């Protein structure tokens, strides 16, 4: 028969660009199908929508063509259980993959059979109709129920939905869905993530009656200060038109009814030959509109109630409200007339364990967590979501970019099916259905056309098409050089803030400049930046200096939230990094007076408290709390009391920070929004220390020089030139001789995309390697000891050479006094032709493994010169565990900046350095591949730098790291003292 | 145009009254009058530091009526006013804004992307040579040649960049 596998799969529609799909029913928002208007309102769960979520029976299978024909009438005997929402890669059927001919795909093609068996109650078939409605299949599948074919579909991330009236039989039922992981629609979804397949999201039954509400969408307009509104609902209806049927729309704020509208059916006039029968639009008077933003999330409930003329009740929906406008206006995007400044995030939909599946729980962790980093915005990263996150978006306060699913960055024209007439249909199904079905949504406030397609013409048609159907949202595009005509935001991805990048036919200007060009009046908005792979985000100020100065810069998205965390959603160290550079309060600090901007648009600081505090390298001295009453954009003067004036030596530092007394439904009691630091008053130490009696003694031998001190000692390798031991009691202190540090296991920023295949001359770590960095070998040049009047000094010359070239030279001193400190000064040199160091300082393995880590510098997490923003200046005590970053791939981490004093165990190291302490050494980081292949070492592992070389993250492919980040100076001169319990 | 009237306390006390208008359409106008034959002249100024006036955007629209073969600029009222079609300031710095009360002199790389801004940006005076000085010259020239609508400026005080001997400046070379 015609149900038969060989009928159905000999036309081979997942191979056909024009056929999408085969009786699937049109796209529209989510339905529930309510009889009774007050659980619609109260968004009670719905008995006509039924989930068959749960265990399904599962076959694999390596080509569609080898399902046995049975498999259509009888459950396999081999067939396994699933639970239905899951991708049958993570249950190990063939490898799941992160990475041509353009209509056809491979033969060898895994199908994944899913079968369910389910029962129907003999009132959904009596009247009405039912349908099933997948919300997520990957690439492509047939469904077959009872054994006879119902259709087709594609596009993964839309829901497909057929109606299974004329199939059901009452009882037992047997569902069929045969999944292929290939299709002709695979070529739009080619983007970077995990491929996976399956049926991914939910599967149910709805249960519409014979006359049904068919779509509606609403759409709120307001007069020129917002105090009135008026709603407009257009509500279509399917099945038989009677002149008894009535449309009311009522609109309710918590549980008080503030508008409502009744109307028959039958529309206003819309051309020559009349106007839709079948649709009527009723307005709605709001006066005086509580609105939504992303700060104040004011939703109302909209029920939409089919019913007749008598009033008996047909069929029930409703949607959530939100009252906003979104434009561009002279160049600035405006929500509610105030200019948009966007905190924005790239989130792709993966789940912590299950793979794709997305879930409540890990939404609203998500959310949360965004908002209290002060995150504002999400971009929808490159396909429609799960349904429900839209929601959570409305009710939590977080504007949205909706994406299509159309990505073909594979192409090697890029635009070579964008711009072919004939996958039109393709691409058009994909944006359309899209805005079917989120456009009521409030928290979506940009539509996007996809990623990385370039520019075609079918870019220019469905850009009007939807300026056409919903000109309440403006459509942005980045591709064909993130300028083109198919989009109203200039949306590049990784432009810099300075630096430009012209390639051919597609440059990247820096975004101040982009602005600025002939012709150009848009606003700019960037849709990927500041990648964060790896140990990143260096600059990330850089560009929030930038948002803040230019008006018509109104922010980004931050590439990959998990990422900005790890998969069990523990935060990165950047994350505290964007947090602090997208904080909504300002600060600025004139003699004894604290200005404070609000950067809020619409709200009032009502849950506001200033804590200042005022310590001297770490002791408070004096503290306060003052209430917050800031308008929103306006000022707030604080006069600080009378501040301590300590006479004792040291740096006075004024932080402030934003408390919030009261939790949201976001954050919990005592959550801190912002902070800031100053310097406030050093006074410079010139006190003498303590006239020491004693004075080190020194002895000479031919291999070594030993400095002696009551229980302390110190050795000097004679060949080497480096402290080589130093001995308190009859107890070693190092493992490793204290010798210069030139380089760091290369970030991933360093390595760039240059493969052991694919060599790229120009990214960090190759000129490190190409110039013997890694290889270079210290030779001595001169080693002296001479004694002094009450110390001992120790004079070393090394000089770094790599086959017949001397890339460093390194002079340092020695000064043992008599009250057992030690100072080490040292002078390095470094040629101008060899590429710039990563870093320059000491590095040694202490015998000592201790618990605490106590330092007095910057932050307690890990800071870098290009990313220590965020951090702090104070007093900090942490467990050696938390001073290591646990970097999926191993790298350099755990540094320090701006720090003072280091203690660890008996040793106290005084300066001006950075240091990273662990159990890992630098070579050790830079041979092995995953953090779980890492083992701890015998000692701990101590790197103190004079000075270190900034981190990229404007992007990961090419070098990324500032020229004033950059260890270029050509002489460098730091300073060291090693001192002990006494 | 000889019209310079910095001594003014709104500084606009004249430029703003229109009986004055007589005396500066005089200076605006017979100059022209005079100059406009020369191929060198390729910009006409309305004058100099007269805050912005109703007669100014008189002058300057007289100006494009008789002689539409040459841009008109005047620094004056904030230096982008309707009366000139350049963007002109004096003294604007490449990265520092200055946001003065109802006269700003935001930095040249901002101002050119201001809300509903088009205009070229050309610094009628910058890069002040009085004595030692000139530090940061290349910061101008750098944002020169980046930015396409910045199309340079006027360096205040040839003599100076020379002594009154015409001896050069080191700021010279």
């Amino acid at each position: 028969i015609t149900d038969s596998l060989a009928v159905v799969l000999q036309r081979r529609d997942w191979e056909n660009p024009g056929v999408t799909q085969l009786n699937r029913l049109a796209a529209h928002p989510p339905f529930a199908s309510w009889r009774n208007s007050e659980e619609a309102r109260t968004d009670r769960p719905s008995q006509q929508l039924r989930s068959l979520n749960g265990e399904w029976r599962f076959a694999w299978f390596p080509a569609p063509e080898a399902v046995p024909e049975s498999w259509l009438e009888c459950d396999l005997p081999e067939a396994d259980t699933v639970v239905v929402p899951s991708n049958w890669q993570m249950h190990g059927y063939d490898a799941p993959i992160y990475t041509v001919n353009p209509p056809f795909v491979p033969t060898e093609n895994p199908t994944g059979c899913y079968s369910l068996t389910f029962n129907v109650d003999e009132s959904w078939l009596q009247e009405g109709q039912t349908r099933i409605i997948f919300d997520g299949v990957n690439s492509a599948f047939h469904l077959w129920c009872n054994g006879r074919w119902v259709g087709y579909g594609q596009d993964s991330r839309l829901p497909s939905e057929f109606d299974l009236s004329a199939f059901l039989r009452a009882g037992e039922n047997r569902l069929a869905v045969m999944v292929l992981r290939w299709s002709d629609g695979s070529y739009l979804e080619d983007q970077d993530m995990w491929r996976m397949s399956g049926i991914f999201r939910d599967v149910s039954l709805l249960h519409k009656p014979t006359t049904q509400i068919s779509d509606f969408h609403v759409a709120t307009r307001f007069n020129d200060d917002f105090s009135r509104a008026v709603l407009e609902a257009e509500v279509q209806m399917c099945g038989e038109l009677r002149d008894y049927l009535r449309v009311t729309v009522s609109l309710w704020q918590g549980e008080t009814q503030v508008a409502s509208g009744t109307a028959p059916f039958g529309g206003e006039i819309i051309d020559e030959r009349g106007g839709y029968a079948d649709r009527v639009t009723l307005r709605l008077n709001v006066e005086n509109p509580k609105l939504w933003s992303a700060e104040i999330p004011n939703l109302y409930r909209a029920v939409v109630e089919l019913h007749t003329a008598d009033g008996t009740l047909i069929e029930a929906e409703a949607c959530d409200v939100g009252f906003r406008e979104v434009r561009i206006e002279n160049g600035l995007l405006l929500l509610n007339g105030k200019p948009l400044l966007i905190r924005g995030v790239n989130r792709h939909e993966h789940h912590p364990l299950h793979g794709q599946v997305m879930d409540e729980q890990t939404m609203v962790q998500d959310i949360l967590l965004m908002k209290q980093n002060n995150f504002n915005a999400v971009r929808c990263s490159h396909y429609p979501n799960h349904p429900l996150w839209y929601t959570l978006c409305d009710r939590y306060g977080l504007y949205v970019v909706d994406e299509a699913n159309i990505e073909t960055h594979g192409m090697v024209p890029m635009n070579r099916l964008t711009d072919d007439p004939r996958w039109l249909p393709a691409m058009s199904e994909r944006v359309t259905r899209m805005v079917q079905r989120d456009r009521n949504h409030p928290s979506v406030i940009i539509w996007s056309l996809g990623n990385e397609s370039g520019h075609g013409a079918n870019h220019d048609a469905l850009y009007r098409w939807i300026k056409s159907v919903d000109p309440s949202r403006p459509v942005q595009y980045e591709g064909g050089g993130a300028d083109t005509t198919a989009t109203d935001i200039i949306c590049p991805m990784y432009a810099r803030v300075d630096e430009d990048q012209p390639f051919p036919a597609v440059p990247k200007w820096s975004i101040k400049k982009w602005l600025s060009l002939p012709g150009e009046t848009r606003p700019l908005i960037l849709c990927e930046y500041a990648h964060a792979m790896g140990n990143s985000l260096g600059g990330f100020a850089k560009y929030w200096q930038a948002f803040r100065q230019y008006p018509r810069l109104q922010g980004g998205f931050v590439w990959d939230w998990v990422g900005l965390v790890f998969a069990d959603r523990t935060p990165h160290p950047a994350l505290t990094e964007a947090k602090h550079q997208q904080q909504f309060f300002q600060f600025r600090l004139s003699g004894q007076t604290i200005e404070v901007t609000s950067e809020y648009l619409f709200r009032h600081s009502d849950n506001e408290l200033l804590h200042w505090m005022v310590a001297l390298d770490g002791k408070p001295l004096a503290s306060g709390e003052v209430p917050l009453d800031v308008a929103p954009q306006g000022k707030q003067l604080i006069e600080l009391p009378e501040l301590p004036q300590p006479e004792s030596a040291g740096q006075l530092w004024l932080t402030v920070r934003v408390v919030q007394p009261n939790a949201t439904a976001w954050s919990e009691a005592g959550h801190i929004s912002a902070w800031q630091q100053w310097r406030l008053a050093e006074n410079l130490s010139v006190t003498l220390p303590a006239a020491s009696h004693a004075i080190p003694h020194l002895t000479t031998s031919e291999m070594d020089f030993c400095i002696e001190l009551g229980n302390k000692r110190w050795q000097f390798n004679r060949q080497s030139g480096f402290l080589s031991q130093m001995w308190i009691g009859d107890k070693k202190q190092l493992l490793t001789p204290l010798r210069d540090q030139f380089t760091r296991a290369p970030l991933d920023n360093d390595i760039g995309v240059s493969e052991a295949t694919r060599i790229d001359p120009n990214a960090w770590v190759e000129r490190w390697k190409a110039a013997g960095h890694y290889q270079a070998e210290a030779a001595l040049l001169q080693c002296t000891a001479d004694t002094l009047a009450d110390a001992v000094l120790i004079t070393t010359a090394h000089a770094w050479q790599h086959q017949g070239k001397t890339l460093f030279i390194s002079r340092k001193t020695y000064r043992i006094d008599g009250s057992g400190q030690m100072a080490i000064t040292v002078d390095v040199e470094v040629a101008s032709d060899t590429p710039h160091p990563a870093r320059i300082g000491l590095n040694c393995q202490l015998a000592q493994v201790a618990e605490r880590v106590n330092w007095l510098g910057l932050g307690p997490q890990e800071n870098y010169p290009d990313r220590l923003t965020a951090a702090c200046f104070d007093r900090w005590d942490l467990p050696l565990s938390d001073m290591y970053t646990p970097y999926v791939f191993p790298s350099e981490n755990g540094l320090r900046c701006g720090t003072r004093e280091l203690n660890y165990g008996p040793h106290q190291w005084r300066g001006d350095f950075q240091f990273n302490i662990s159990r890992y050494s630098q070579q050790q980081l830079m041979e092995t591949s995953h953090r779980h292949l890492l083992h701890a070492e015998e000692g701990t592992w101590l790197n103190i730098d004079g000075f270190h070389m900034g981190i990229g993250g404007d992007d990961s492919w090419s070098p990324s790291v500032s020229a004033e980040f950059q260890l270029s100076a050509g002489r460098y001169h730091y300073q060291l003292v090693w001192c002990q319990k006494g």
